[PDB]
């Protein structure tokens, strides 16, 4: 599914996203645009030869398991594919494992190079929340 950005931010809003860690939603908006264009469908290969998977790019070395990344962790317990659906829940809960684990949102290279430190409150503005 091809989000829209305030039915993302009202999706992430409900799973409890908004201020999560401290993030508040436009950072999680934002992420999401950078990373994978709102597009729960987008894959994309690492030179390591892992993938990052669905809405918010979680990278199967560390968070999911698609059965070709040797040597990888599957810390968020699912399957890669799992990260793909059109409900993102699944996303959401592995998101929320990794902003947890120290660094925050710099897990997410977008976020860090494009959201950080900007208006993130753009990326809900004007949405019914
Ligand atoms: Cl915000
Ligand atoms: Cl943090
Ligand atoms: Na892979
Ligand atoms: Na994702």
């Amino acid at each position: 599914k091809v989000f829209g950005r305030c039915e993302l931010a009202a999706a992430m809003k409900r799973h409890g996203l908004d201020n999560y860690r401290g993030y508040s939603l436009g950072n999680w908006v934002c992420a999401a645009k950078f990373e994978s264009n709102f597009n729960t469908q987008a894959t994309n290969r690492n030179t390591d030869g892992s993938t990052d998977y669905g809405i918010l790019q979680i990278n199967s070395r560390w968070w999911c398991n698609d059965g070709r990344t040797p040597g990888s962790r599957n810390l968020c317990n699912i399957p890669c594919s799992a990260l793909l659906s059109s409900d993102i829940t699944a996303s959401v809960n592995c998101a929320k494992k990794i902003v947890s684990d120290g660094n925050g949102m710099n897990a997410w290279v977008a976020w860090r190079n494009r959201c950080k430190g900007t208006d993130v409150q753009a990326w809900i503005r004007g949405c019914r929340l």
